[PDB]
């Protein structure tokens, strides 16, 4: 078999680009510039400053897995089966995961809370071998029997920067970061899930990371803060979709709009 | 089996959470910022000059183990037995640990000194490999049975910068930190004691390790010296407990207010 | 024998020289240029500027495998037989590969787009490591009865560079690319079939790779952009050809003119 | 036991501290800066320049330790075995040992100058490794059945500074010394008995490995020179004592006053 | 034997003096220069610009070897048989190897060109691992029963300078050239064969590779380009030979003059 | 026992010192200067431009090693069998080894040229690892039985310094010629034999290496120049002896004076 030494035919990809599930953001314009949901089968970047609700989508995404009417599906290409009693794996690399949030986002979602947090696993990350280690222990979560549908990386690059200071180290922390957007990137396609990341910026406009990220996320956002509470979404790259921003609102809701 | 992998689910993290206890300080205002104590579960950083007392509060942390009066918890989520014959492990890395001290403090502070002195392991580490591994002997520790309650690292960091300097290893270095906070957050956790570092600052205001160890540590403080034997402790980032300022004295009676 | 180390006889490399296939490129300028076409038991180079055509000629070219009309050899010494079912492996570095644009370039050629996606592998490459790995397990298709004829490398060095950031570790970046380079010569070279990869520039003129790749590359181009969709390709290093230029476009049909 | 895990309970740090030895110099103020003499289960340095005596200070115990009378102790809690025929280890790391001044400083003290070089063994090491491995190999030196009681490393430091030269290495270095002044701690504490080492200074005033080796050093003294033979020793770091200074002399009876 | 360990007598040495042969280079003034030829059991540097017929030298060396003729030996000390059916091999770093050249040589010297690249075995490099590999395969090419008499390495150093670039690991380079300079010079010697090597001139006017290079190459030429199609060559290094300069041409013979 | 660690007691110093024999230069002066001749169980270093003898007098050595009047010890303590049947072993770093000067200096001294190259074992060394693994396999030789009595190291240091050209890969070069001292020094002393080394100098007056170097050789010497053929031997380092100079020639007879 060729699909078994990692290649795929033209139909192949024709194939499995079928059984793409797409999970709601909770909001509409988001949704909207998505051409409706995040994608299974792709790594897709939020970017932005602290404060710019990268977080927040990301815990939003987990109660959103938890209610099968936010996953868009071809009822005729993917199984009710394939999305049966999803769950979700949350790296956690700054201490950022919040059961309450959770809570809070299930309860105004109608979502029950105590479900979202029995159905989220945790992974608490200090440093980048743990991070990489645990996002490949995610087939063995699998093979556990637990159908892991959403994978969060959160943040991507935070152990990364902390560890590699100092421009004498960076090609090792390039190669280490290629080695973990493609794990990232294997589980996505070959378990067909969700894998969201968040990065942070700098000057004299970028992600962390280089090349070596942007190369290996299929969508990318930037995440900037409006007026109070409102926020847009910049997605800039895309396999195929447009270039467009979406507003939206964190609230005690989560998100919405 | 998913524990088994590191993984926690939302409803394990609020499980874990009903059988934290605490340990008081021997200071009111302390005990007050911290919310009750010392908690189990978390790693709580005392980062400030030589002489702003860290070692004081590593000593009489060692004392008040064995004074089951100061150890609060929760009867109907922490077995009476959990907490029972608690003993201590001391990780002393430039020498500090001084057995008069504990005499002196468990005398004044009502406690047989020779019991304290009984369930107090002090491991003597001149590097940080000594002082990395004698962290992970303690689930050795307590594979024989010993309820490690409590766990001192004093200090933090002495090591590593001894080890690391002049940019060369830096990346090293800043990795084999994150390994050592991990296990750290890991015994806290997994064996529901309270882990407590010592740490230095530089300069114009930080706690040496950089952002690896702060994000890897629940309670942070800094200590200040106050005029003569009185000393300000800062809690400046903990989960759900806001920034205040704890004034306390050091006295022959240990840590008194 | 010597039929197992990687020494080939004189007499050998004559005997080689017999098996040696072309495919056209689907321009008249390009393939004269070419001493008829893409050579097998060769490496061919298209160094440019983004948007230049290499991508555009490396899909050409997948579309061109079939269709036996555009394979030009020996019928006395090149049996028919070994021609047969080819199939074309697409290592693909940044997403380039476009199944869609097959579609478009199979069709105005009058091709089955169907077979062509059918008989096109196609390796997602996010950084080095997978991408020499891919060329690697070229070997192993083969292994399994797979008539590899054509093989892509798009980008030929992307993943390097942008591992190899920050010249430290240079040395080990350009013994890597040497190290692919060799593989990516063997294979043609004991598999007769044609290798093509593409490449992106600098200054002041050069190809990425400096001399490493220059030495292991046989037949070696730049791309211009002419007006508006023309370009021009200039043959600057081949084994006994004429240095020459060469106008084409790239339309909808794909490489034409 | 917690004992074989490298953990001692406070209690077992009690104990130890009874079974400490003593081991004069030959030098009234001297042995009275010490506070008896050099102490078992403990490092003791020696630092100043070329010429201020330190090796005349391990020649001289080497000849002491023969001289029963010369060991202080609890004969409540040391028995006379632990200290019977009592070896030397002399760890020469520049070829500083001299058979000769050990006759000299026996004959001159009523030892068998035979007895002396019969019970010291010398180890040359031209180098780091050498020098490290020697401390090490002390352990199969006891385990052989030879009771060393006073393990000399003159100079501490020579083989280092010899093989890292100028910044750049410093950290494997100073990872190396921290390895090696573990090794000398244990075989203190471990084998009950003394080490003592020699160093050099550098500009200031402090002596070389910085703070890896101070930190383990319990006991330390410049030396300097005062007026033709005599000397002064200035404690200035130990665990209870007065920091001090001592004066004496070095003659043709070795160290004297 | 002490030959296994790769120690010889004194004595060894002379009676290996015997059974050196040498090989004619067409030239008449280069051969008298060389005392006769290229020697056996010696590895030769051919040192010069691109242009200056390292490269015909080499080709016109595998030819002569083709011909009984040209190989001076001593029919007291080495047999007709040791020097019959010679063959030799040819490591190619740039792709130098041009066999029709090869034919052309060999047509005008009245040998069959077939056979010279039948008796000549072709190794394509890519880098400084394959180049060594190669070389160390030379010795199991004797095993299959080859009687290797000549060993062509065209270029010595190019591989490596496109690697090691800068001032990085200048070190690692000097190392990797030491080993293959090993292995060329035991092979010429165990094997009673001429190695020849290649090299590019630096600045100010040195060989590349420096003292490894140099004191490891018995004899050393600065090949240099007079008016057109006239060479000089200057031996500047040899056993026990005058320094002396050598002039010839390279034309549609090959080597002359 | 302790030998077999490495450990030697203080009397089997003194033991060692009597079974120590000398072997004459040839020069009275030089022979004066180191108290009757270069010592076994020592390594003696001898430092110096190109042309200032060094090469000279380790072949004058290799001879005189051959001529039993030239070797001084003590019957007593030496058993005549001891140093019969003895051999030389030349590790050659340069090609510096002349069987003809061999022949040449032993017809002068009316000793059998054809003995001496037949009792001197030659290693030609191209690199360090070469250099050392054949100072390492002089064990082997002694165990098939041959009596290596002299070891030559021409030249210490070449082979090093060409390797070593770069500040921060200089920790290595370091080890690498502590490593070996430790073995020429170990091969002295196991095998009661003559060690000589020949090094290079640098400016502002010192030979290469530095102290890693110069505390590994027991006895130093700066040789330079006089007028025409006369030289003149610095002695400056030496356990027991007065720094002194010594003043000889260097003939077609070999060392003379």
């Amino acid at each position: 078999s060729h699909m078994d030494l990692g290649f795929k035919s033209g139909i192949d990809l024709l194939k499995q680009r079928s059984t793409v599930w797409k999970l709601s953001t909770s909001s509409s314009e988001l949704d909207s510039v998505l051409g409706g949901g995040l994608e299974s089968q792709s790594v897709t970047e939020f970017a932005g400053v602290f404060g710019s609700g990268k977080t927040q989508i990301m815990h939003q995404s987990c109660v959103n897995l938890q209610n099968p009417e936010f996953l868009f599906y071809d009822e005729e290409a993917v199984s009710k089966g394939e999305v049966a009693q999803p769950k979700a794996v949350y790296i956690d690399t700054e201490g950022t995961f919040r059961p309450e949030r959770i809570m809070q986002m299930a309860e105004h979602a109608g979502i029950d809370g105590q479900t979202v947090l029995d159905n989220t696993f945790v992974a608490r990350a200090y440093n980048s071998d743990m991070q990489m280690l645990f996002a490949e222990k995610i087939e063995d979560l699998i093979q556990e029997g637990n159908n892991i549908k959403l994978v969060v990386i959160d943040s991507l690059t935070s152990t990364f920067r902390n560890e590699y200071t100092g421009r004498g180290k960076l090609a090792e922390r390039q190669q280490k970061l290629g080695r973990h957007m493609a794990t990232l990137n294997k589980l996505a396609d070959l378990f067909n899930c969700v894998v969201l990341v968040t990065n942070q910026v700098s000057a004299a406009e970028q992600a962390i990371g280089g090349h070596i990220v942007g190369h290996a996320a299929t969508f990318r956002f930037f995440v900037r803060k409006g007026k109070g509470d409102k926020r847009v979404a910049k997605l800039y790259d895309s396999p195929h979709l447009p270039d467009a921003e979406a507003i939206f609102r964190i609230t005690e809701k989560g998100i919405q709009d």
